[PDB]
């Protein structure tokens, strides 16, 4: 947390050809802000004031470094960085974020949600359990929509503050996903509409619906309906348009209850409800072919099916017995094939999760570890809004952050928005030859190993990248921390690397978001043969290391 200066854009991101505009919170002299792109300096101008702007090159879906330098006896010092995405949709690099409490807040409150989600790029948002009804999401009528309404668990939800978060997501480049979902029926539903036919049972004799069992404060167990069937889906779609007509949500985020077991369709036959979701995912978009669909595989519950359907990205919700490191990087291995390689993931990964029971902290150094394998292997985590997850349950929000976990949090952000194009962005993954030089790493591959650094390669182009983590200090390979036990890593610092690479090396360079803010520096190296030798100034969760 030692960035003397707090610097950042307006946006969360940025469609080619619109201007970036700049805070910092404070000035320094003899400094110079230096714009990068995958670690080459393409501009560099005077600090010279706490606001400015700069165009940034038009060409999609790139990101860049902005890192403040001022020069003291001649050596230069990083004040302060800022990631930057230009991209002309979100699909590609998927920031998703989240908005729970609708209630009566105030404008400049609701601001003070937006902007901070802002300052992590956050270029999409789940709003969840906006929602009237999961039958009827719109509260009223088209042409006389209600005001207010009751929710799920009975609080009321202000129209004004759903409309207004939503216009608010838009003037910062995000966009608004409304949560519902696929096949849920409340007990109030008018069954002249919803006809006995649609329903999915747990026997053969059309006798007992499914059903999730929600006791108090919800209001009514959930019914579930089948995907597949058509009487439904021309149901539901008439609700989406009454949505669409009301509030001007970008989509919906087409939620689900994962795996029910055996369970059967009206007419006795099998209502195997993975294979019944690509047709309703179609079924959806033809309907509204100008909205964004994205649905969550419930613990990879249907991703298989639907991962060639018209999704924006892929989204899983990850539960037992997925719980190690490997486990997650597995998940994010399947999207990518399951998606023949067409589509990034976002994890909904609860952290700290038994503890989130109660009121108390999230444990730092757990949100950091599990943050740096996420976006070390192009993924991505659904985790800020009002608060961070730490519950299925969104609004809960018994665990806060400290602002050590905020600041590093913000340098996470900026470290997966800038070098977007290295981590999320095509290649292959390698396992590196490194060895250390010294003995200050005891280094091993991926999947990882309590007190080893283990080393991920990917070539992207004609680079090859080596992400270390840092596992040195790890008592347990479980992401969740469920009771925030994980530990801080220990620095390691100026660590000799030995690397074979044959190809003539023509610039190494190295970025963390734990040193600098993420801003890349060179290295010294030398090259004999394929040998490769050079040190990383430091270690402590997760560095990249970049040979051109
Ligand atoms: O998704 C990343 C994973 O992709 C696979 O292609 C590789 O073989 C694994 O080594 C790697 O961890
Ligand atoms: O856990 C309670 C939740 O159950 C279901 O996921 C509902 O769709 C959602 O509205 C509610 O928040
Ligand atoms: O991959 C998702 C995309 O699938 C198809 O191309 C749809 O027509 C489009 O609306 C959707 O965004
Ligand atoms: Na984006």
């Amino acid at each position: 947390v030692t960035a003397k200066i707090t610097l950042k854009t307006d946006k969360a991101s940025y469609k080619p050809g619109e201007t970036v505009n700049f805070t910092a919170d404070k000035v320094f002299n003899s400094s110079l802000i230096r714009y990068t792109h995958l670690g080459k300096v393409i501009k560099e101008e005077t600090f010279s004031g706490t606001s400015w702007s700069w165009l940034p090159p038009s060409d999609d879906f790139q990101g860049y470094m902005v890192a403040i330098y001022q020069t003291n006896d001649g050596t230069q010092t990083i004040l302060g960085t800022v990631g930057i995405d230009v991209s002309s949709d979100w699909a590609k690099f998927p920031r998703y974020g989240f908005l729970s409490e609708f209630g009566n807040i105030s404008e400049s409150d609701r601001a003070a949600v937006i902007d901070n989600l802002k300052d992590y790029h956050i270029n999409g948002i789940q709003f969840y359990d906006w929602q009237y009804r999961q039958h009827q999401p719109l509260a009223g009528t088209v042409s006389n929509p209600m005001p207010v309404w009751n929710d799920i668990i009975n609080r009321e939800v202000y129209g004004s503050t759903v409309s207004g978060y939503i216009a608010q997501a838009h003037s910062k480049n995000m966009k608004a996903m409304f949560y519902n979902l696929a096949y849920g029926v409340l007990n109030d539903y008018d069954p002249n509409l919803i006809k006995q036919q649609q329903f999915v049972y747990k026997d053969a004799n059309h006798n007992d619906k499914d059903k999730h069992e929600l006791g108090w404060p919800f209001i009514s167990n959930i019914y579930i309906t089948d995907p597949a069937n058509t009487a439904w889906q021309n149901y539901l779609a008439q609700k989406n348009d009454d949505v669409y007509k009301v509030y001007d949500f970008d989509g919906f985020h087409i939620d689900q209850l994962g795996d029910r077991g055996n369970v059967f369709r009206y007419d006795g036959t099998n209502a195997d409800l993975k294979n019944a979701f690509p047709s309703f995912i179609s079924a959806m978009k033809s309907a509204n072919t100008n909205k964004k669909l994205v649905m969550n595989a419930v613990n990879q519950y249907g991703q298989k099916e639907i991962a060639g359907k018209e999704l924006d990205f892929l989204y899983t919700e990850v539960w037992s017995p997925n719980e190690g490191f490997k486990d997650l990087t597995q998940v994010l291995t399947d999207n990518a094939a399951y998606s023949n390689n067409s589509k990034n993931t976002v994890l909904a990964a609860y952290m700290n999760y038994n503890k989130a029971n109660n009121q108390g902290m999230f444990n730092t150094p757990g949100v950091l570890l599990t943050d740096a394998v996420i976006f070390a292997f192009g993924g991505s985590h659904l985790e800020l809004g009002e608060h961070m997850l730490g519950k299925e349950y969104f609004p809960n929000k018994n665990l806060s952050m400290s602002a050590e976990l905020k600041s590093s949090l913000l340098e996470y952000y900026d470290f997966m928005t800038a070098y977007q194009n290295l981590l999320r962005d095509g290649g292959t993954y390698t396992n590196p030859t490194i060895a250390t030089g010294d003995g200050k790493l005891n280094l091993g591959s991926w999947p990882p190993t309590m007190g080893k650094v283990a080393a991920v390669g990917k070539q992207v182009g004609s680079r090859e990248i080596i992400h270390l983590l840092n596992f040195t200090n790890a008592n347990s390979l479980n992401w969740r921390d469920t009771d925030g036990t994980q530990n801080v890593p220990d620095l390691i610092k100026q660590a000799m690397l030995n690397l074979n690479h044959s190809g003539k090396v023509t610039k190494i360079w190295y970025a963390s978001p734990d040193y600098n803010g993420g801003a890349a520096v060179e290295l010294s190296f030398s090259q004999n043969g394929e040998k490769v030798n050079f040190k990383v100034p430091v270690l402590q969760y997760w560095a990249m290391i970049v040979v051109e």
